[PDB]
DNA sequence: CGGCATACG
DNA sequence: CGTA
DNA sequence: GCCG
């Protein structure tokens, strides 16, 4: 009964099945430093699976027929439930090469390949990293500058206080235009380790340019360390009682006839995002992003005006942002 | 066997 | 490549 | 790794 698409089934945020779903992750995570983008994903989307079940699995039984579960996952399962440990996990969890790889990965600038390469190149830490600065990109150079602050959680209340400051320069660079919070905290998260803003005009056009005359004005009061269209993503410079705090920003300006297609792209979680538009695809034979909706055969895109619009055109139930945390 | 989301900076 |  |  278990649909085998993220996007057909409500997954809420707290779930019966953390540590299995935890352990998937691992390997999924894993498999993604290795570069095995399949792997990643069924990894992914049987973690998937288990936050989505009503109750805790505690026995093997209970994964019968379930998508995205074969031999490999199934494994892993039965020995955490037996044994409350699977050694495969166990293994990349304390190797070199995965706990380095997990730390060059969550700087800001760095991915797998570059990650790789440095590994590959004998570096472990990130005094390594800054011992070398001319290995380094300008994105990177502020990622691993503000790497401290950027690794402590964001929290609502900073959430509230950036939104009021956005508000504040969006409103001076554009009379009527509005900001929306996306991303986790939109589905209800409580922490996250960066805020999402998409920014839009109820009058179609007037949007354009606007998100340069915003850096501008936020970059005038001196809240910007880091930026550099439509998309950009920031560090900024957060005030707290006599002090401040560096947190990741993305701020997104579309236009309001594109807007619930980016809204519902930008409110994530990643992986609900690419189930929904390769059900989209495969399923439906339409194509989707965080612009529109495109039946390739008419040659036309579909006017939405929310996102329960959109859902609605893919035959799919209609899912709050509380239950897109697959 | 081959696909695996789809953009922008 | 990096970002989402 | 799993599935169409
Ligand atoms: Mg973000
Ligand atoms: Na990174
Ligand atoms: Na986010």
């Amino acid at each position: 009964w278990m649909p085998a698409y993220a996007c057909q089934r409500p997954t809420p945020l707290t779930h019966h099945n953390t540590g299995l779903s935890e352990a998937l992750e691992i390997l999924a995570e894993a498999a993604g430093f290795e570069g095995s983008e399949g792997r990643l994903l069924t990894f992914c989307r049987a973690a998937s699976v288990l936050k989505a079940l009503p109750s805790p699995v505690t026995t093997l039984s209970q994964l019968q027929g379930l998508p995205h579960f074969g031999e490999h996952s199934s494994r892993v399962v039965q020995e955490l439930l037996e044994h409350g440990v699977c050694e495969e996990v166990e293994r990349v969890r304390r190797s070199e090469r995965y706990q380095t790889m997990k730390l060059f990965t969550q700087i800001f600038g760095v991915g797998v390949k570059t990650a790789d390469r440095w590994y590959r190149e004998g570096l472990r830490t990130l005094d390594d990293l800054r011992e070398q600065p001319q290995k380094l990109t300008q994105q990177q150079k502020a990622g691993l500058q503000h790497h401290q602050d950027l690794s402590t959680p964001v929290l609502r209340s900073d959430v509230d206080a950036l939104q009021q400051v956005v508000e504040e320069a969006v409103g001076q660079a554009l009379p009527g235009a509005t900001v929306t919070l996306t991303g986790g905290f939109r589905r209800g998260k409580l922490q996250g380790h960066d805020v999402d803003f998409l920014i839009t005009h109820p009058k179609e056009g007037q949007e354009a340019g606007l998100l340069p005359r915003v850096m501008c004005r936020l970059q005038d009061q001196g809240l910007i360390l880091y930026h550099q269209f439509e998309r950009s993503f920031c560090i900024f410079r957060l005030p707290q009682p006599g002090s401040w705090k560096a947190v990741r920003v993305d701020l997104v300006v579309a236009p309001v006839s594109q807007f619930p297609f980016a809204l519902l792209g930008w409110t994530g979680s990643k992986l609900f995002q690419r189930e929904l538009r390769r059900f989209s695809r495969k399923e439906k034979g339409l194509w989707l992003n965080s612009h529109g909706l495109f039946d390739p055969e008419q040659k036309t895109f579909f006017q939405a005006a929310s996102e329960e619009d959109i859902f609605r055109h893919l035959g799919l139930e209609y899912l709050p942002p509380e239950q897109r945390n697959a």
